[PDB]
């Protein structure tokens, strides 16, 4: 599953749903290893529409427990991210991801 570990907190109030236009800031590490991609590199923010698994389930998940304003630190089980396959060259197999996720703002 994703587990959901606050770092900084969030409105309280504002949590993003299916069909939302969530933007975020993120970092995305290999548990037990480095950052492998972040949005911080290139500072344009990373925007996806929540339920529409465009990205990882953990992310479907994960980023539904943020408020807007919150970070958060998801930790995602292969099975709720890229799984036995991985995307070789930067996500191997069966791997656990981390993630540092800024929930910007509903767009
Ligand atoms: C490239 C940005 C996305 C990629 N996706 C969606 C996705 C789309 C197609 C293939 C793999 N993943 C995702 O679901 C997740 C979570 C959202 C942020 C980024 N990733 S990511 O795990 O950091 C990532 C980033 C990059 Cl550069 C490549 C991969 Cl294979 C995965």
């Amino acid at each position: 599953g994703v587990q959901v570990e606050t770092i900084s907190p969030g409105d309280g109030r504002t949590f993003p749903k299916r069909g939302q236009t969530v933007v975020v800031h993120y970092t995305g590490m290999l548990e037990d290893g480095k950052k492998f991609d972040s949005s911080r590199d290139r500072n344009k923010p990373f925007k996806f529409m929540l339920g529409k698994q465009e990205v990882i389930r953990g992310w479907e998940e994960g980023v539904a427990q943020m408020s807007v304003g919150q970070r958060a630190k998801l930790t995602i089980s292969p099975d709720y991210a890229y799984g036995a396959t991985g995307h070789p060259g930067i996500i191997p197999p069966h791997a656990t991801l981390v993630f540092d996720v800024e929930l910007l703002k509903l767009e």
